[PDB]
């Protein structure tokens, strides 16, 4: 059951992310939104977006059957071999960039963020704390390695739950060591090195436990590593259009006012808040099994699998998406608005907030449909599709930046999401790789009617409320908690009512 399997996912990452949730907002409190938090997110957080692009598109795809084949055909000797192969070359290669980044990093941050050139001060503390994000980059990538190897031999918790250490370290780092760095915010770079050495160290007990644990050493004659370089050849165009894609974001967004990046990555935190499971689990585990339906010939189960899938997306994504734009302020205020972050970031979050509730849909269904090409040995039909979109996000982002500046931006990448996932569906149709099973218009139907009654009590409850910045932080979380719960249980109450039943959707996962 694949409904199982998401419910496992959340389950186990629940509490990473909540803690990631309590860090955005303890930044948030101390150094509000302004060029300190731009200068931390220009150079962390970019690298990091990079690093998981390609690592999720390119490099694990690869590594993970070639460890499965190792550990299911051949011995655990082998297997340690190759896997203290595979660590020594991606360390090698990693100290390598992170030489040349560090001795680079002015002119990457020249050309990532040139907006930033006309403040000194702002672009100085921007190629510092990029300087000091460098080794992270090396630590998180053996970190997620350990993760991979682990989630290998049937063990999720562990890697699901480290993320928590750096989240806590980051935390930390900003309650004790901020009042003593010069630019406090420096601290907080601090907080995710030691974080990275801190996932690290958790993992390596498990992975001594399956008899894993290897030191590193270096090979050119190594037959996995080859064979994991051959499988990695033919994303590396893939991952890096969406990397150009972002970069060109980033170039855009620096020559906004002071804030605009921060305010644009507290909105897309609070979006992906109630949605970060479905994104992601849906993917990993709907490609395995549309693989296995395409290999075995079920075309059926390939059928009824994609449009599962895509049910899903329609009942769970729409209703936080609308009540994501509905909410705005309240979210915002309760989690946010504390110290430093004052009533003007608020405001400027939910304008780039409401821009990206626009795309949450077709993001989650792009995660969707490209294992429907995967799954079928087909990876130039959804680099095709995303080089389009690159397209017509820079086209977006240039009409849009003057008069809808960083909401402007949200919003590009919004309608981008959208008619990336429209290209993929049509292009599915268009192949006669799918067609949706009978009974989308009661389904649509139904999830319009409980929309509706959703809309109707979130507005009602939010018409009779105090202004949400008078209160305390458990005021004002406590009112916001009230005022999900309502609008959810009507939600599923009203989906209930009109046939909806949770057996009939689970059946169709498997
Ligand atoms: C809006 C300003 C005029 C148009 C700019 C289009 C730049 C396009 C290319 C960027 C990649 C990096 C190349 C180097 C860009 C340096 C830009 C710079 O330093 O601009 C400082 C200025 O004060 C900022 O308003
Ligand atoms: C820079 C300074 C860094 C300082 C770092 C100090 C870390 C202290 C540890 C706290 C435990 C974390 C919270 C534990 C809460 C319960 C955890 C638990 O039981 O998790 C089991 C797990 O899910 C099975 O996979
Ligand atoms: C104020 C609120 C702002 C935020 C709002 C967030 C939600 C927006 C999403 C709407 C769903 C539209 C779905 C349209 C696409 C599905 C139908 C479709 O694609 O139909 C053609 C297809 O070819 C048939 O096979
Ligand atoms: C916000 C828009 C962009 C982001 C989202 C992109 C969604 C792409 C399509 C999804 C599956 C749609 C399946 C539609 C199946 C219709 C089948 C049909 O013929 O339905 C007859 C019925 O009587 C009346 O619809
Ligand atoms: C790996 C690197 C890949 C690089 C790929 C090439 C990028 C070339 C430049 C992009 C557009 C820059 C546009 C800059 C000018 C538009 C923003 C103007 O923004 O004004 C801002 C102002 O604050 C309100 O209007
Ligand atoms: C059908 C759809 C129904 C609605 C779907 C969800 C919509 C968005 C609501 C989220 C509330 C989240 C509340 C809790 C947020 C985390 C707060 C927390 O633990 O830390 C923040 C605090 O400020 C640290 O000091
Ligand atoms: C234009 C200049 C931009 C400069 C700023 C960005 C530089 C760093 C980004 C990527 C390189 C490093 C990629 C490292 C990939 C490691 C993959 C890995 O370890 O994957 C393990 C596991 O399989 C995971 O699931
Ligand atoms: C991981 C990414 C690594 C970099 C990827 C390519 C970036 C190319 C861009 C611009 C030219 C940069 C030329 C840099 C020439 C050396 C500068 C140098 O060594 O400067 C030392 C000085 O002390 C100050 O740090």
């Amino acid at each position: 059951n694949l409904l199982k399997s998401l419910a496992a996912i959340s389950s186990m990452t629940m509490f990473s992310r909540i803690l990631g949730f309590i860090r955005d907002a303890i930044i948030a409190r101390f150094f509000g939104a302004g060029a300190a938090t731009d200068a931390f997110f220009v150079a962390f957080r970019l690298p990091n977006l990079l690093r998981r692009i390609f690592a999720e598109g390119a490099f694990s795809q690869a590594f993970v059957p070639i460890l499965a084949e190792y550990k299911n055909q051949q011995g655990d000797e082998a297997t340690r071999t190759f896997i203290a192969y595979v660590s020594g070359l991606l360390t090698l290669i990693l100290a390598i960039v992170t030489l040349a980044g560090i001795l680079a990093a002015p002119w990457i941050i020249y050309i990532t963020a040139p907006g930033f050139t006309d403040t000194p001060d702002k672009f100085d503390l921007t190629v510092r704390l990029l300087r000091i994000t460098f080794p992270y980059i090396l630590l998180i990538s053996l970190a997620s390695l350990a993760g991979a190897i682990l989630n290998t031999w049937n063990r999720f918790s562990v890697p699901a739950f480290a993320p928590t250490l750096l989240n806590i370290s980051m935390i930390i780092s900003v309650l004790l060591l901020a009042p003593y760095c010069e630019p406090p915010i420096i601290a907080l770079g601090w907080g995710v090195f030691a974080g990275g050495i801190l996932q690290l160290l958790y993992q390596l007990p498990y992975l001594q436990k399956i008899g894993m644990l290897v030191l590193p050493r270096i090979s050119f004659r190594n037959s996995g590593v080859w064979r994991v370089l051959k499988l990695m050849g033919p994303a590396i165009i893939g991952v890096s259009v969406s990397q150009i894609s972002l970069i060109i974001n980033t170039i855009f967004a620096s020559f906004l006012q002071s804030g605009s990046v921060s305010w644009m990555y507290y909105a897309d935190r609070l979006m992906e808040l109630p949605t970060g499971v479905l994104g992601v689990a849906l993917g990993t585990i709907l490609l395995p099994s549309l693989a296995k339906s395409f290999s075995t010939g079920d075309h059926k189960e390939y059928q009824r699998l994609m449009d599962w899938g895509l049910r899903l997306c329609f009942l769970l994504a729409l209703p936080c998406a609308i009540a994501l734009a509905i909410l705005a302020e309240p979210l915002t205020v309760s989690l946010f608005q504390y110290g430093n972050f004052t009533a003007y970031d608020a405001v400027m979050t939910q304008r780039a907030l409401i821009a990206y509730c626009v795309g949450l849909m077709g993001l989650i269904v792009v995660k969707v449909l490209a294992p429907g090409f995967y799954s079928r040995q087909d990876i130039k039909t959804p680099v095709k599709i995303a080089i389009i979109t690159l397209i017509l996000t820079q086209l977006m982002n240039l009409a849009f930046i003057g008069s809808l500046k960083h909401a402007g931006l949200a919003l590009s990448i919004s309608l981008a999401a959208c008619f990336n996932a429209l290209m993929l569906y049509w292009q599915l149709r268009r192949q006669a790789i799918f067609s949706p099973l009978v009974g989308w218009g009661k389904f649509l139907l139904k999830l319009i009617a409980a929309l509706i009654v959703m809309v109707a009590v979130l507005l009602l409850l939010l018409n009779f409320m105090p202004p949400w910045e008078q209160g305390n932080m458990l005021v004002r979380i406590t009112r916001l908690l009230l005022v999900v719960f309502a609008g959810a249980m009507s939600y599923f109450a009203a989906l209930f009512i009109f046939g909806f039943r949770l057996r009939d959707f689970s059946q169709r996962a498997i």
